[PDB]
């Protein structure tokens, strides 16, 4: 059950409103992550409000549910900004006052709403995280000079680019662990994802799980940081996958991982360690393909992505792919420290002269906005495309 049916009425009955906080990329340029917000406004100059309730777990991460839908939200938005840069990468996220942190809104589905994906549900880790970590280091980590709004990259996450090329909300659970999050927040595991997708969704309104696109990339966190084994991490990942389709799910886009170990920071990395991670991503592919066939054989709608071996391509002949540097990041960051992401930092000459939007790597960990957009569109054209939803 997770949440009683007493709880979810005595919680959608005390409707309030809030305000939307709606944030920018001040630059025109993608080699700036700087971003600043604005409050949403109507035509006429008066406050734009949203209608609904809020709730919160345990977590205390408090989530506003609202009759608006978020295209409503974002062309108020579009409209308050009222700027000419296409690359202002807008997101917005409900607060009472100056004092409130980016609370996700949920846009509460119709009664009648036809048998199609109507949103995606991202789980993972810094390669699906939209902004987690961001509001528990008070806005602080990743720095929001160099890293874009608590992305751990330039800009958007790749599922931002699936979501937003299907005109789709996106709701994210994902926080990653290479670049120290788990310092401020304790529950990143997959599990605790699921559980949280979970808690949260009774208290929709007219929420139908089979009309979700989930999607779902894990295990170099639990490789690359805690040394965890891999049959560890292939439970895990099992587990998620039994959890979500018993509780209705029936839509996925899974992905084989990326070899990790062709990231800046194994530069600094000894031999051993390398292939020992490499080893694991390797098996954990294997067992991916299987888990995806395994769904695919029950009547599942899989999307699985090879993203291992168009990594391989992609960093082996950058100059094949619209890049010229898959070896270095885009900051001029030449160590492995966690607490380079709490500074700002300046491109290297390379990127500065390339543009980031020409480099795979945008920090030593984590790939550019433009790798992103480059897997979201590769996956997006796969499967003749989508045809499986
Ligand atoms: C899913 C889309 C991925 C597209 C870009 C490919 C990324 C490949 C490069 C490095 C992989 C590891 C980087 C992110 C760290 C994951 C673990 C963590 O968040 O702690």
């Amino acid at each position: 059950a997770m949440v009683s049916a007493a709880e979810v009425v005595s919680a959608q009955e005390n409707q309030t409103y809030t305000y939307v906080r709606c944030w920018y990329r001040t630059s025109h340029s993608k080699d700036d992550a700087a971003t600043d917000w604005k409050w949403a406004k109507n035509q006429d100059g008066s406050d734009f409000t949203i209608d609904g309730y809020w709730w919160s777990s345990v977590s205390f991460k408090n989530m506003f549910y609202t009759n608006t839908s978020q295209n409503v939200i974002r062309q108020r938005c579009e409209e308050t900004l009222d700027l000419a840069n296409e690359n202002a990468d807008i997101t917005f996220f409900a607060a009472d006052n100056r004092y409130s942190y980016n609370h996700t809104i949920w846009s509460n589905d119709a009664a009648m709403q036809p048998d199609q994906i109507n949103k995606v549900v991202a789980l993972g880790d810094s390669l699906s995280d939209t902004g987690n970590i961001f509001n528990a280091s008070q806005w602080r980590f990743p720095n929001p000079n160099s890293w874009f709004l608590g992305h751990f990259s330039n800009g958007f996450v790749w599922t931002e680019y699936v979501a937003k090329a299907k005109n789709l909300p996106l709701y994210n659970w994902a926080v990653g662990g290479a670049a120290g999050e788990n310092q401020y927040i304790a529950l990143t595991g997959v599990g605790e994802q699921v559980s949280s997708y979970l808690t949260y969704t009774k208290l929709a309104k007219n929420y139908n799980p089979a009309n979700t696109l989930f999607t779902l990339e894990f295990g170099l966190n639990d490789f690359m940081n805690y040394n965890r084994s891999v049959p560890e991490v292939k439970a895990d990942y099992a587990e998620a996958l039994i959890r979500l389709t018993d509780a209705g799910a029936k839509n996925f886009m899974l992905m084989t991982l990326p070899d990790a170990t062709k990231a800046p920071q194994f530069k600094y990395s000894t031999q051993e360690e390398i292939e020992t991670i490499r080893a694991k991503v390797l098996k954990m592919n294997e067992f991916i393909k299987a888990q995806a066939m395994y769904y695919k054989a029950q009547g599942y709608n899989i999307a699985l992505f090879d993203t291992h071996a168009l990594f391989e391509k992609l960093t082996s002949a950058p100059e094949e792919h619209g890049f010229v540097n898959a070896s270095d990041p885009c900051l001029d960051i030449n160590r492995s420290s966690s607490v380079d992401y709490m500074y700002t930092h300046s491109l290297r000459s390379e990127c500065a002269a390339s543009g980031a939007d020409k480099f795979v790597f945008w920090d030593v960990t984590h790939p550019t906005t433009a790798t992103h957009r480059y897997v979201a569109e590769k996956m997006l054209e796969s499967s003749n495309n989508l045809e499986e939803f």
